[PDB]
């Protein structure tokens, strides 16, 4: 397996609805959780492992045998809180890069579980925070898109190093560039 890193276009591509809730889905969810634990994450989205599908997993404890292994399929945000809060985020698609992101404190959500049963849920605190980060991935939105210009400027060179890596590996110019913004 391989975590897909910025600026790979897979991270910007449209993600398809999941219609089939079967063993292949369960296997993928397991693999994603295992990637998360191996890499010290607290959540992961399907495009980050190379699959453009509306699937996210997370565990707000981030540790084996702790917290809850939360799976959300075809999620939709129904409401964001007016209240905003800052929090330092990293993203497994941007190794080593951490910066302040301001997001709504809480969200109301519609999604499906791993069996395909639909549910409504309200999230707050860290779970809300993780959720919105992973939800943005499913919408082809990356965390620096959410940063202020001042915060973005502080990570520009780190982002360009990732653009260079992609350019060196592929021999192609990067399909997006932080400087364009
Ligand atoms: C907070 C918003 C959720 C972030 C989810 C990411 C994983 C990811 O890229 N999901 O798409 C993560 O685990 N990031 C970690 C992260 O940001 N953490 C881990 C503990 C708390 C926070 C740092 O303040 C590390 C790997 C950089
Ligand atoms: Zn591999
Ligand atoms: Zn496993
Ligand atoms: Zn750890
Ligand atoms: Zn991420």
């Amino acid at each position: 397996m391989e975590i897909v890193e910025y600026p790979d276009p897979i991270l910007r591509a449209k993600n398809k609805r999941i219609d089939i809730f079967d063993e292949n889905l369960k296997n993928l969810v397991d693999a994603m959780f295992d990637v998360m634990y191996k890499t010290d994450g607290i959540g992961l989205s399907a495009p980050q492992v190379g699959l453009n599908v509306q699937l996210m997993v997370f565990n707000p404890a981030g540790e084996p045998g702790e917290g809850k292994e939360i799976v959300l399929v075809n999620p939709k945000i129904k409401k964001y809180s007016d209240k905003l809060v800052p929090f330092d985020e990293g993203c497994l698609s941007f190794p080593g890069i951490y910066a302040e992101v301001v997001r709504p404190q809480s969200v109301k959500i519609d999604a499906r579980d791993i069996t395909g049963e639909r549910f409504s849920i309200s999230l707050s605190r860290l779970p809300a925070r993780i959720f919105q980060h992973e939800y943005d991935h499913l919408e082809g939105v990356l965390f620096f898109d959410r940063m202020t210009d001042q915060v973005l400027d502080s990570i520009r060179e780190e982002l360009e190093a990732l653009e260079k890596k992609y350019e060196e590996k592929t021999g192609l110019p990067s399909p997006e560039r932080v400087e364009a913004r």
